[PDB]
């Protein structure tokens, strides 16, 4: 009955020195002293060079095995490398989740001269052009591995389409490959966004059914994954998602494989939509909350901070929600930046570390730091937070999301945890207090900041109650001394 927190083991500036599986199996008895029981670590397979973070997949075969794009380890080390760290994480009690990016291929070895026609990039179910003969990039042979695990080869035909002509080289153009249809369901902003980037797989296409269902089975299978993090699953047919997720776990012996998937839509009703049409078989990232994090931040007092949980998956679909504060793409100079300020970093995490609702997910970027970035590890102050989670954040929760500045929760504790319970108090402003239940079985016991922003101490009375202050613009957790 011990508390769920997971980490995402990397962050996008990681230095291209083939060291991080050394460094997470290295980390692994730290990971659990502090509290984490799950970690999420990135594209493990060859990118279209060695330096890739990840996302720019060429062979999902290719863990760092084989001599292609150069190099055989990938940014991160080698197959070996990254076993060994999944045996020391398991021999941890901590539980390995594979990203995994099924939307498109790049770094074709070959280029295909194929019929296409350009779409409207704002709306890709208008044509904007007749057909004609572009040079695509759309051939993989994965010639470097030899056909070892897997004869399957790439080509036009299980693609969907491509943003790049080789041989006329115009920019802004998004081409659909002739006699091909962009897949359904998947998200509608631009009318149709099967299309992102890079060579589109057509999940309409059989072989790339089956095909994809196989590799699935052994990338699991190889790595001995406890679960997947589903990458831009908004661009990834919604029904043939849900089917490769089922056929994953039934092959693999994994019944209870963990999936999280990534629906980046700041709307919770589009990742309603997606956990509808796939039977509510995966958490989502609440992206919802970040954003929510990021206009507290933004505010500089201004906020509401009774708003600050309103249309997020961590409110309203607890099971499912994977709750963050930041991540790869949200940190300063990525696709997706919205970064929440060192200020307000602590309540946020707070926010997610001390509440019962969702599986928190602690940045690499924040515990560790950004030094390309100048950005501070935090690791002093998150070991105490993530001690609060370990230890104390159990049992009944008593919400006091009820002040414009200063809010806070309870927490009663369980018997399962010896000298367990909390209270949360957190202000976007001046400093101030809240009377809160934490339960009369608590009456006379004398509460201390687990934090130590606050050196005062707090009696519960006869009635269970305490009077719990902070700090203006800061966060103060409660515990039994
Ligand atoms: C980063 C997220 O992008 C999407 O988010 C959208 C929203 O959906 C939309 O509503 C609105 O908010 O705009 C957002 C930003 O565009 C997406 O929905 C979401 O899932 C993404 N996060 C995921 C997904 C990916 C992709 O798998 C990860 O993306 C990261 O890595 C990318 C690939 O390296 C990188 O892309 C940049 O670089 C590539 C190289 C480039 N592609 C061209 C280049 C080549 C070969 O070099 C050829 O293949 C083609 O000519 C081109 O397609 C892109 O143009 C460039 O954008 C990306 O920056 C980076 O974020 C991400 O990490 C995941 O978490
Ligand atoms: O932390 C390891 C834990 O992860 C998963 O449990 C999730 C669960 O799936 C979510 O619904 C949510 O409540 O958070 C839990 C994590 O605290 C695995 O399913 C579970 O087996 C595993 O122990
Ligand atoms: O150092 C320059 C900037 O770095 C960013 O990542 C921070 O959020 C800013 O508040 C800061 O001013
Ligand atoms: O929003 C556009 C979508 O409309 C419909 O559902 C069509 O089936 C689909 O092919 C199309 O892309
Ligand atoms: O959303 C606008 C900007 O807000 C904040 O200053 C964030 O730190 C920055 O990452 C983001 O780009
Ligand atoms: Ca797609
Ligand atoms: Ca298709
Ligand atoms: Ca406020
Ligand atoms: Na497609």
């Amino acid at each position: 009955g011990d508390n769920g927190t997971m980490m995402q083991y990397f962050e996008w500036y990681l230095p291209n020195d083939g060291t991080l599986w050394t460094k997470m199996g290295s980390d692994a008895s730290h990971l659990k002293s502090i509290g984490i029981t799950g970690v999420w670590f990135p594209p493990a397979y060859k990118g279209q060079s060695q330096s890739d973070v990840g996302y720019g997949v060429y062979d999902m075969y290719d863990l760092g095995e084989f001599n292609q794009k150069g190099t055989v380890r990938t940014k991160y080390g080698t197959k070996a490398q990254l076993q060994s760290a999944i045996t020391s994480l398991h021999n941890n009690g901590i539980q390995a989740y594979g990203d995994v990016v099924l939307n498109h291929r790049m770094g074709a070895d070959a280029t295909e001269t194929i019929s296409a026609v350009e779409v409207n990039p704002s709306n890709r179910n208008q044509v904007t052009s007749g057909a004609y003969n572009i040079s695509a990039w759309t051939d993989f042979e994965f010639p470097g591995r030899g056909n070892t695990y897997s004869s399957f080869k790439w080509h036009s035909y299980y693609f969907d389409g491509v943003d790049w002509d080789q041989s006329r080289q115009l920019s802004g153009k998004i081409y659909q490959i002739q006699g091909k249809a962009w897949d359904w369901e998947v998200d509608s902003e631009n009318g149709n966004y099967d299309y992102l980037m890079g060579a589109d797989i057509d999940y309409d296409h059989p072989d790339v059914q089956t095909e994809v269902k196989n590799w699935g089975k052994w990338f699991v299978n190889t790595l001995n994954l406890d679960g997947v993090r589903l990458d831009a699953v908004k661009h990834i047919k919604f029904d043939y998602m849900s089917s490769w997720l089922s056929s994953v776990k039934s092959t693999t012996g994994k019944s209870n494989l963990f999936a999280v998937g990534e629906y980046w839509n700041t709307s919770l009703g589009a990742l309603e939509n997606y956990e509808n049409k796939t039977n509510w078989s995966m958490s989502l990232f609440d992206v919802p909350l970040h954003m929510n994090f990021q206009a507290a931040a933004n505010g500089g007092g201004y906020y509401d901070m009774r708003n600050l949980l309103n249309n997020t998956m961590m409110k309203n679909h607890p099971i499912q929600a994977v709750t963050f504060v930041d991540n790869h793409d949200t940190e300063p100079g990525q696709a997706l930046q919205s970064w929440v300020s060192d200020w307000f970093k602590p309540l946020a995490y707070a926010t997610i570390l001390t509440r019962q609702e969702g599986y928190p997910c602690v940045f690499y970027g924040d515990y560790y730091g950004i030094p390309s970035q100048s950005v501070s590890a935090k690791s002093t102050w998150l070991d105490k937070q993530l001690s609060a989670r370990k230890s104390y954040a159990y049992g009944t929760q008593h919400d006091y999301l009820d002040n414009q500045d200063v809010i806070g929760w309870t927490r009663e504790g369980d018997s399962a945890h010896a000298g367990s319970g909390l209270a949360t108090v957190m202000s976007d402003g001046p400093g101030g207090s809240k009377t809160m239940y934490v339960g009369t079985a608590h009456a006379g016991q004398v509460f201390k900041d687990i934090t130590g922003n606050r050196t005062d101490t707090v009696t519960i009375n006869s009635a269970g109650n305490g009077t719990f202050p902070c700090n203006g613009g800061s966060v103060s957790i409660w515990v039994k001394q």
